[PDB]
């Protein structure tokens, strides 16, 4: 079997039975420098990371699921690069919506306006406000898609399933 | 008309339009005081207050909304503290349960362990997580509500209606 590169950082901080909470996953990013020369993420944005891939409220993963996030992000962070040409670790409203479209999000404009207010500072979003948007994009999206059981793009959600659901990310 | 005593802080930060984003809220929220002896809102919790109250999308609110802010933020600590009298900044998730079932959150359990695990760190939520927590469940506790007009408990979301709703939280 072979050795994988990620497991290095992945064990130095994994707790008893192989997992990792979201003040771990936020040393082993860094550590792993994911983030590649941007802010590395804080520890809410790793909090949602955690959410996004355990998808059950544990508030922790495995490595195999370190695995796929460490895979998913930097491929989000290419993408991010293409419209930060220059390096500015920041991207406009415009730059969002087009950079959301891309990488397969369906969102109205008002969707997209919601999301723009909702991280924006003096017109600009940061890279690690753009990494927590899809990673929260990501997650409510599965947890839509997996509730529609009849493929018809709508979703009838209880109260406390809807609470529940929504508060982990 | 009588002088409101908190117009000083929000005209001292407000805009030409007489509106608030979130970064002058979080100037006016730590010059006023609310916070009381623990650790001042940063600019996220901030963003969620925005959002709860102008529920709109713009990202800005008005003087009426932040004294109906204000208010709502002065209860929520009142009752935190009476889980946290020794005022260590902190709280348990079996306070943090029983907090939240006292101002009137209706939450089964796994929806309180929901919350408990985004929140917690080492077994404690602090001040500022427990009033963002508090502030998305009543700003997505008010969507579920506006939409459910049939009362039945359960709402159905389209994806992209969804979306915008809970993004901005």
């Amino acid at each position: 079997q072979t050795q994988d590169p990620l497991y290095g950082y992945f064990a130095a901080v994994a707790g008893q039975d192989g997992q990792i909470d979201a003040d771990e996953l936020q040393r082993c990013l860094t550590q792993s420098g994911i983030a590649g020369g941007y802010k590395p993420f804080n520890l809410e944005t790793c909090r949602l990371m955690v959410s996004m891939l355990d998808r059950d409220m544990s508030g922790t993963m495995g490595f195999n699921e370190f695995k796929e996030l460490w895979a998913v992000l930097n491929g989000w962070r290419q993408h991010f690069i293409s419209f930060d040409t220059d390096r500015s670790g920041t991207v406009d409203p415009q730059e969002l919506q087009k950079a959301l479209t891309t990488m397969g999000f369906r969102l109205s404009p008002q969707a997209v306006n919601s999301i723009a207010k909702r991280y924006s500072t003096n017109g600009k979003i940061t890279f690690d406000d753009y990494i927590a948007c899809c990673v929260k994009l990501r997650a409510l999206t599965d947890s839509f898609r997996r509730r529609d059981t009849a493929q018809q793009g709508v979703v009838n959600f209880p109260y406390d399933d809807f609470i529940q659901c929504v508060m982990s990310v």
